[PDB]
């Protein structure tokens, strides 16, 4: 199995290894894409495993995000996936010709909306010593919201000039969403911190705030649903 | 025979566990590259049966279960783990086997989440509009599309009616439980969108498609063209 | 000269003048009141009569238009199935329509009735006396019909399933084509003014949709009732109301003034 | 006498105009009075039906005008001395109809009462959930918290005071509880065989606070712009904004 698996990688014509696949049954196919994504969600679980404790760095755990944006996909049901300035559809990076990602949204295929996820460490800290959520929370919602509208502003000046040209007289209008990675649920031992920060996750408009605890149970649950 | 059976061995094995394990701890460049080639081969393999009876076949049976070959690639464009077509599940290629024979059973002790895709599939000549103008410039929409819709809204509604009866008969077991209302999405694959040449056609059908609330309408000229972009991506 | 002498000497001729109904001094009165050319001392002059008394005056006058569009409908809701007919009735009655649906504003066949009278802006578009409105830049759109129309297609798409009749999707296009061509003007008069640096927020504006249809009677069989459910609460939108309900909340209203 | 008059006043039409015309003579108010007062309204009602209903309507548009400045005539002479709750309680609630032309909905809900079309819309059995869920007259309604205009806005950036957080939570919960009784009658008429589909009522929340020329500095008044943005299902209006608005809706009806 091993050395069939580093000859299928390592070969001279892939072509002629995806027509030699071609020939294959496609419930043969499914089941093999199903078996590649459960041992790329393992891997992330074992990564997260490994580090959880140690790493602090923001780069390092965008870095992991960004390896992995369909598993982000899945969890939050959009195909597109928007991390700082970029667009990844199917786990690879959709590489607009022109600076410009408003023009590729609008005329993107794939889907009409995407989705917004702003990435901080897991010991960002949830609340302050009713309770105050810490700064570091309502910062980050400012700036994915910022970011949102200036979205929408630009969406809605290219569809403008598009109905100016006699193109189209309808309205083609954008409304992405919001997403917040914060940092762990466990250190809300007392009951006055859970409640408080429960009531102030039911109290946001148009933000979803999520800890990593709560996505790799996400993560450990797709993998007990695809591998049952 | 180094390739293909080796392949079939590995689909057919008693304990799959053993052949993740070896999988998860291969290098990650081969895991990767081995993922693109085999996605890059269903998605030819898919489009390639598109181009071939793109033009004659008229059932609504062989693109129902062209479509349900590949429930794969659906979830991937959809991107729901758990899809339903014609009352049953289909969660990553493989089909729900139920031995209490009640998919509302199944659903509500999914692990990752209790939200579906319902998907309603016609064949690609279904009319868009009625074609007699309702008044200058105005097209009203054609019966199949809207009955189509009414279908898959029935089939919504009994769900969650089922869910809900569910719910209160745990409640009145004695299971502390939370009375929150399940809201899978919709989806109709509809006919052609190039059959629509003038403006006012265009522009009655995009009116009917964009006030709809909780249902989404897809011609196969779009759901394959999301096709070609995943292949020209993956390369 | 005389009269007022005369009057202000005795107040049974006055109240006799009122009472005899050959005379019909109330409703020349009335009259008055509606056709004088200054409505400004007619507003002072009631705004300083009592609570009560305002009060009762405006439930009198509120009950009695009720019955009169009540009675219009009672008589001829079997036999007319004009568009036109039902259209100038309702236009008749604008002041109702905005009570029901909340809204000062009606947009009727590319026309604004404010206060029971119709806007005569002085310019020809419409855009213009909508974009200068001190209330709200909001309005509500209202198709109207004959309550003959049918709402489900007789035959079945499926065993119980009822699809939509054609006439009520095309009122639902026309409505919302009417909307979109008023969004876009809108728009175009927005971006005028902000070219010539008058600071202008780019919001677009969502009015009402209302569309009227026919009876509720017709859907016997629960099938129908479902199937008209269904395809009435998934439009996003605009409103679907039948004659059969406007005239209940005609009635429930006479009800509640009455008691 | 009597005859005479008849005679003379269908002789000239003139007479009667400049009788009522003539500011000496209160015959207008007279007239009005009688209207009011008479023993049989039935009789009145029957006759006023005989006019034409564009005379009707401009009527109506009258009244509703004189209303709306005597409304703001009240206003503007207490907006300074008073400061019971009480009282501005009564005082929109006496006037529930402008607050549905401004807020765009025939049902208002004010300290669990239901009022539609300006009468209190009595219940039998003590539910207003009942009413609601049998209610003809529109799907949802608007739920209205109403303070003194000497409420405290902001908390000496900057953060909103305590009061303004305790209304918008305690309507919320009102609104929730709303919500469940709703839905759990949907799901006993749905058991019953009566119908199938799904009857869901999502009420909007308003609360009225206090007025907004305290907002001096530039500071203030950007806090409280962005956490009356921020807010997810509440509506804050201060009485100077609502007063506003009748302002406007009398210069467009006028």
């Amino acid at each position: 199995l091993e050395k069939t698996l580093e000859w299928i990688v390592t070969n001279d014509n892939p072509d002629k290894i995806i027509d030699r696949l071609k020939n294959l049954k496609e419930q043969d196919l499914d089941q093999l894409n199903t078996l590649i994504g459960i041992a790329n969600l393992k891997k992330v679980l074992s990564v997260w495993e490994s580090n959880k404790l140690t790493n602090t760095s923001e780069k390092f755990w965008q870095s992991v995000l960004k390896e992995n944006t369909w598993i982000l996909s899945q969890i939050f049901s959009n195909p597109t996936v928007l991390i700082n300035d970029e667009a990844y559809v199917g786990g690879k990076t959709v590489k607009n010709d022109s600076g410009k990602l408003v023009d590729f949204l609008y005329a993107n295929p794939f889907s009409k909306d995407a989705v917004l996820i702003e990435i901080k460490t897991p010991s960002t800290p949830l609340i302050t010593p009713v309770y105050s959520a810490h700064k570091d929370l309502t910062g980050a919602v400012t700036q994915v919201l910022t970011y949102k509208t200036t979205l929408q502003r630009e969406y809605q000046n290219i569809d403008y000039n598009n109905y100016r040209q006699g193109i189209k007289t309808d309205f083609d209008i954008i409304t992405p969403c919001c997403v917040v990675i914060a940092g762990m649920f466990d250190t809300l031992t007392d009951t006055a911190h859970r409640h408080s920060f429960e009531l102030y996750r039911k109290e946001l408009k148009n933000v979803t705030v999520i800890t990593f605890d709560e996505l790799f149970e996400r993560v450990k649950g797709l993998i007990k649903l695809l591998e049952g």
